[PDB]
């Protein structure tokens, strides 16, 4: 059959969680920030912690423990154990900066061309490696792409995760319930007109039971004011009713990774360069001794 899965799932005590606040609350259920300090290891790790106590949520969390625990590259989120307290806790890596559909809609001022597609080059390497593990994210969106530094983003929300949103599925995914890594290819589309409109509502103000009509008719999002006809046309193949003519992630790597090398070519923005956002080499960016990031904590 297939590989076996010899992933390490880490059971993580209550008693090693300090500094614990609200960052968040929805349908997606609570996300907390913290500190996990382990052992006698001099080590201060800060940490997010989700929750969605009824046997069913603890069902769904612990399907997307299995796939985060499952996971190992820089452009994707990994589980650094669960917490078996009341409620199953994910405890995963604090991305400081905040999902990137709100930190474009924030810091649009801000943006630059060689950011967008830095994170396009960078999201299309996230999901390639979710190809070669053989997993569908099946819920690509701006929303679950998180942001470490401005210069380093992560995918995440393992929940649909498999071997409902609408605006981002493939036409295929609506009609039919078909997912494939060329669905995944379709919401990446949409993905990035999200970034290149700076966190635009996708086909904002109609009901999700209108866009498969639309979709059939021929219908796409509209070409945004920053993009070339260049970056555009990449979108629009992405959104092709035959999913094997949509583009492979490798080739969406290769193409934005062209795009980045000479970036005022393929986005117009104004006052682009000039535009600074916060780097590791700046001033207040980071007790603070001992702490260690997630990505440097390796193992017990
Ligand atoms: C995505 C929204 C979530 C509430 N959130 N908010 C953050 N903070 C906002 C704060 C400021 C204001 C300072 O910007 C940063 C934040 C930091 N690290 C992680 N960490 C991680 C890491 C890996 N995965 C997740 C994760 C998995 N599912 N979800 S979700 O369901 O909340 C997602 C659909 C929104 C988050 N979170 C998640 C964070």
């Amino acid at each position: 059959g297939e590989a076996p899965n010899q992933a390490l799932l880490r059971i993580l005590k209550e008693t090693e969680f300090k500094k614990i606040k609200v960052l968040g609350s929805g349908a997606f259920g609570t996300v907390y920030k913290g500190l996990w300090i382990p052992e006698g290891e001099k080590v201060k790790i800060p940490v997010a912690i989700k929750e969605l106590t009824s046997p069913k949520a603890n069902k769904e969390i612990l399907d997307e423990a299995y796939v985060m625990a499952s996971v190992d590259n820089p452009h994707v989120c990994r589980l650094l154990g669960i917490c078996l307290t009341s409620t199953v806790q994910l405890i995963m890596q604090l991305m400081p900066f905040g999902c990137l559909l709100d930190y474009v809609r924030e810091h649009k001022d801000n943006i630059g061309s060689q950011y967008l597609l830095n994170w396009c080059v960078q999201i299309a390497k996230g999901m390639n490696y979710l190809e070669d593990r053989r997993l569908v994210h099946r819920d690509l969106a701006a929303r679950n792409v998180l942001v470490k530094t401005p210069q380093h983003v992560k995918i995440t929300d393992f929940g649909r995760a498999k071997l409902v949103p609408i605006k981002w599925m493939a036409l295929e995914s609506i009609l039919h319930r078909i997912y494939t890594h060329q669905s995944d290819v379709w919401s990446y589309g949409v993905t990035v007109w999200e970034l290149m409109t700076f966190g635009s509502k996708p086909y904002d103000g109609i009901p999700a039971s209108e866009i498969s009509s639309i979709l059939e008719k021929g219908e796409r999002l509209p070409q945004p004011p920053i993009c070339t006809i260049d970056v555009y046309m990449i979108m629009v193949k992405c959104w092709m009713i035959d999913a094997d003519s949509r583009p492979k992630f490798r080739e969406l790597i290769i193409e934005f990774s062209k795009m980045a090398r000479d970036p005022q070519r393929y986005l117009v923005i104004q006052g682009d360069e000039r535009m600074h956002l916060p780097s590791p080499t700046d001033s207040n960016f980071y007790d603070m001794d001992d702490v260690v990031d997630a990505d440097e904590y390796l193992i017990p």
